[PDB]
């Protein structure tokens, strides 16, 4: 018409007191360029950066501040998304570098941990369906559809990979309590970032938990991403949980492809997930390890950072140790790196108990 | 094209375990009719009912579960909004009945309260600018624009109605602390209903507080609605706060009309506000009254309900008493009703202290 | 799209210190309603009121402050234009009242003035072509087209109504000087209202003067309106100039209709002209009269206003006296009114010279 | 449809008696090509060349005759705009040559003038906001928005760069008179070129003057361009005014970028301004110098032209001397050139007072 | 866009020296109204009136000057077409009056003519297919389609109504010569009106002649209208030719309706034909009568006009006499009127041969 739209800079957010990657990498020129662009489904830049805008963040804990709604979001708004990935994934370049996926689990070697040192071992990743929007942008119908696809695929599961599916909509109090006792049930998201991103709409509609009979295979349906798969065990046996995880993943992929649905996947980004931090693989191979003597030493965080491992709470000297680079390295490579780090910390703790000096690994 | 959209019932929310007015008055036929409709600005039915869907509500505390984004929202989605107004406003009919606005304040009579019984008196309402979207749907540019209009209008304020404007974006810690000490500053919304409605996006951008020099006139800018105006005093003098409130309101209205902006207003709904519960007038004429003997009696809530008054916390026998019908009665009529109720409770407390029997007013 | 337009009140002009009819009759509601509307040709409300906005006006001299670009302008923007016509034409109502046109000139009676009292007599009106835009909105091609139509029509003029056409584009200095000596040439508009209205664009392209051989018929082509026709004579013989004017007008109308073009004309407005002040007829039947004794008396302006006559400069006691109501009365009725006023002033001056008392006519 | 548009040559203006660069470089082929093209905002070629068409110009004083409304105007209508820039900027080629901007002010050397010779020194340029239309095409809302952005940016100014902002809309008579006495206030544009270009619409709405406390920093808001910045002092100290100018410019740029707005800027054109004559830098570094003996000599204009300096009125042998090439050379390079010319004229005047012969500098 | 279309009066034809009904009933207002309108198929007003424009006509022989291209042409351009029908059909009013069709042929009574007086008798009308455009606007594909439909319908003809179909495209010279000898073949149209109307495009493509075995039934395919049907005989037996004509017409109509095609027909206009003169019925019941004594008398044309009969060449005192009102009267009524006129002329000639005086019938 003849009326004038608001200038692109008139919609520019106030990012003076923000400390997330979105605010750091957002410039007036990029916002002006990407204000008009829109994904085929309907996701806009403002909806992409709403989580970063509403949450200023805090120093010493830097977040991404961005979410995605579709596969096209990483392409329509690629100009802003690429530097965020660059800074979040230690310099990984989506412009030219190509991600490699290796989920065979036939390359895992050794990696058996001491039972006293390691109490539990987990392998966790996420997946999303290609034809349906991401949790920030998915409507109620699409959230029902992803649940239906996952339930239909997981119904045809046999062998040790056998279990049931519980819907939070009609979850009874007794089974809810037993799931809480098993530390498998997920609550309504309360983090301000998730709520601002729109990952808690329509709760608990279309949200479900798929539980294996052996209590080793866990599936969360559209709580933070379309599917969150976990293979866990009480002990230090990473090879068995890794092979169970890969068998379940390939079985689910084959079943959904047989039904006609396909996982989100791109050559340059890997497995597409809603949060740009979890990209490529989404793997967090964690370990609940108790190393009091090593935790006493102040050089322990530096040594952990040298091998690209991070520590988090479960404290009683028991911590969860997980890898860093979700994107840019193969899944089996990530598993090998995390088991190597765990073994290095195990022998360091053995030396500390014996009093032997520990050599710092190269960064 | 040739592809099929998701059926309107496929997007229908799961309202089996919801206890808000939105879920009560939502039917598959209405959702099917209003799924395609959209306000000129862009507000959809799903965005209208998202707050109700995400918040199931609780029995004995019934909420509306709906919000509006534009003036057209009450007209584009009128079919669903009308029964909600009907049930929320004690049977007020927006189909045929017309709201009457009387902000002259020249009809207030008597209504002077005892200083010992009443500690404070407040008159509070809300206003919104016609050309800009409501807080649930307003973008950053529109939230800046409403703030600019209000600040420009309130700059030209003289007499006793003189004060300053503090932006939460650059509010210093000392003045923030003094505002907290004055119980005037508003925090970031934490209620799940407000957050789900989208009333807490972009915080604290474009949010401000306008404070009178005499500490009697308070303006909140786009915290829950475009403008929240309060005239308060420490005592039981309702006529002075009412006249100050009306003078400020008419001065602001004249100033914005001089600048070219106009308040949202419809004949059938009154003053348009984002929440359908606050409609017509948005008045909450409150009183901080301490009636221990009356509070001891169990018939006190029934007596309060007879005169259409409600009690809320500030306890120490001190309660805030406010009117009920925001829409369907004139502003001066609401003030007269609330002062009549306060005087009735005052004489009831006097009788109780003297031991005299109290006659229950008709409902 | 998803971006937000500027609110209609954001474009509202600052009319605090304006004293034209446009500012007086412009309200935020009307501007909001008519901001989106646009004539088929392309004329907007802002272009209609630009002349009023740029020119604040002065007290004691009130202007219209509005212009039109097309015939649809009086219909597309009728809501704002109607009150302006109401106030400008002494209460004429375009909503219901219908204008009557009578250009026969067979009803003129008496109206012969004294040669000593009256030095000159003029009959002047304006016309516009239906298929072409008004001077404020007409482009260069349309301004060429109106000139071509008028020149082709006036070429086929015979009898006493015979003359030539001079284009200001190639007007030579000698004929320009002789036209100035004849007080017929028009200069480039310098009034701020006309320049702001856009009536001086592309000068002197497509502007011309058609001059009769007898120096009695004058045509101005698109200087302020499409055609400005004048029939003038040195004396007090109104019937001859009126009949010459009507003969020329009907001859030109018949010729243009023969060629295929038609004058702008509406039942409720009469002859459409660019300025809303000149509507219905556009007649200014003027007289250069010298009445020193009457001009000395201070009641002369009131007496002139009683008969609906106005005085203007040509002073030496010589003034131009013209009618007031362009719209709402028939052309012959306007001529009768002006000749009646002139005769009344003539007999008043005769009485003053003889010393006789003069009776004030009813208002 | 089936109806025929007016041919592009039917709209071609009559430029036979025009002597501006627009008429010189306008050809029927270019007009035919660019008649249909339109900037995203709505600026057409006819609106670009209206100023040239309405003003034929005069020999010995050649004007540009063109204006721009948007940043896209220099790209949508680049075919016509490029030769105008070529002829106006001494052969600068926007097709291939790239403009270089250097506003550091750390390269200025020497350039201190005698106090008796030089009475005042000024550094003046213009800036425009990227997201808002140029003054010829900007609507009322955009003119308000540019003023709001500039006022908000200049509010956060400290140090010696501290001052107030006066709006001409509510400028009181006393401060208006004192601004006139300071020769800082700007009047309503009366030049026919500016009025025809549309640079005087809506006066004095959204027009303001920002005045430093030290009376050295002057900002004009949307009088001829979005911002007109001046740093002036009474004396011959060019380095201090240059450093103050650059500090103010970079502070304002940083503040607007912090708020989210960005200055208009292109690699091939430099800083975008409405008039094509003022491009690249818009710098007019002037000096009020009194050289009677040099002014007596008839070779003085040639000597001034040799160094690319021009003379203008303030006469009493006092003239304002300013550079020529706004575009094609760096800002610091322009300052160095103008100070070199002033020093050359100073030593020439010293020689003339001493009677020494003066050597003519190379052209 | 922003460019201006040619005004509707700029396309107005020069009808000063035209004497057809189209020019008589065309006014600038009607042309302006109907310039934009267009039939669903694509027929415009200019194409409707091209035949009238190109052919000025001649006094004493007045033509219609209009053609139609579709059934919607009589409705889209009804405002201009209606007065033409009014004047052509002796005051028939298509606005309100409804045409009645009676093709039963069971109401014909008497009407047997003398063999010596009458040499031949013909009944001729035209028909058009509803789904295909009229000859002025029909393309090559539609002209092929009408021929295919007519040929397929007429193939299934038995009894005395049996014959062949000859295509002019491959008509051999011998059969062409024999058709010429039978005076049945039609040549390429040479009348300027038909050529200007577009009724001679693509000749002789899709043009054909269907000839009965008994040489009594003649069909012309898209020569001037879609179908031209004739039933002729050598003698004065009108009842037999009328019944043969009606039997053939109803058989063809039933056959085309069986195949799925339907004749053009409207309640207010009757059978739709391309030329507005031939409307309602298109009947021209002619008779080749030789009345020398009556032809000698000068009152014969007036007497013929009294009964609504017209005379035309075949002279040798032999003339073709036919009815006038194609539209407004029933087909059987037209046949009765023409046979009554022929019988009246027969008895008048008998009286003239016997010398008896003849009484003039009422007009």
């Amino acid at each position: 018409e003849r009326r004038r739209l608001y200038p692109p800079s008139a919609e520019y957010p106030d990012l003076r007191k923000h400390n997330n990657c979105m605010a750091s990498h957002l410039t007036p020129a990029v916002y002006a360029r990407l204000c008009d662009k829109t994904t085929p489904t309907g996701w806009t830049l403002d909806q992409c950066i709403q989580t970063g805008v509403d949450n200023p963040g805090h120093p010493f804990i830097k977040t991404v501040g961005m979410v995605a709604g579709d596969e096209e979001t990483y392409e329509v708004f690629a100009e802003l998304f690429d530097p965020v990935i660059q800074e979040r994934h230690n310099g990984y370049d989506p412009r030219t570098m190509k991600h490699t996926t290796d989920l065979d689990a036939s390359k895992i070697r050794s990696g058996y941990f001491d039972e006293r040192y390691v109490l539990s071992s987990r392998v966790r990743t996420g997946r999303s369906i290609r034809g349906l929007s991401l949790p920030p942008a998915c409507t109620r119908a699409e959230r029902r559809e992803v649940e239906r696809v996952v339930v239909d695929a997981l119904s045809g599961l046999k062998g040790d990979l056998a279990g049931r599916y519980y819907r939070l909509s009609e979850m009874t109090e007794a089974e809810q309590q037993q799931l809480i006792d098993d530390h498998f049930l997920f609550d309504k998201p309360v983090s301000p970032l998730l709520t601002a991103a729109g990952m808690a709409r329509d709760w608990p509609d279309a949200r479900g938990i798929w539980h294996n009979n052996e209590k080793s295979f866990l599936i969360w349906v559209n709580e933070e991403d379309h599917t969150r798969v976990i293979s866990m065990e009480k002990g230090g046996n990473m090879k068995k949980v890794f092979e169970r995880f890969c068998r379940g993943l390939k079985e689910v992929e084959r079943l959904i492809q047989e039904r006609g649905w396909e996982f989100m996947w791109n050559e340059r980004l890997g497995y597409i997930l809603t949060c740009p931090s979890n990209l490529g693989t989404g793997l967090r191979a964690g370990v609940h390890i108790k190393l009091p003597l090593l935790s006493k030493d102040s050089r322990f965080p530096k040594i952990l950072e040298n091998l690209r491992l991070q520590k988090r709470g479960t404290t009683g000297s028991v911590f969860d140790i997980s890898n860093l680079d979700r994107l840019g390295k193969s899944e089996v490579e990530l598993v090998q790196l995390v088991i190597d780090g765990v073994n290095f910390l195990i022998d360091c703790e053995r030396r500390l108990e014996r009093g032997q000096d520990i050599r710092i690994p190269p960064p």
